[PDB]
């Protein structure tokens, strides 16, 4: 379910230790799944190469998201946290 989502997920987006370049993008996706639930804000900017990256690897999983994010974010969380806490 997604309550440790939400216990998990709500730390690694302000941990002391932020989240690392590669790591970020999956933890986007997979966040950005379960929080919303749904492909959401369907324009990333313009310029915004970033987000446009991000954004399409949130949108690969546009309709079932809240379902494997929830999951998966558990098993991505807590060993990013390992690296993290302090």
């Amino acid at each position: 379910v997604s309550q440790l989502f939400e216990e998990k997920a709500k730390a690694v987006n302000e941990l002391p230790t932020k989240p690392s370049t590669d790591e970020l993008l999956e933890l986007y996706a997979l966040y950005k799944q379960a929080t919303v639930g749904d492909n959401d804000k369907e324009k990333p900017g313009i310029f915004n190469m970033k987000d446009r990256y991000k954004w399409e690897a949130w949108e690969n999983l546009k309709g079932k998201s809240q379902e494997d994010a929830e999951k998966e974010y558990i098993a991505l969380v807590d060993q990013l946290i390992a690296k993290y806490s302090s």
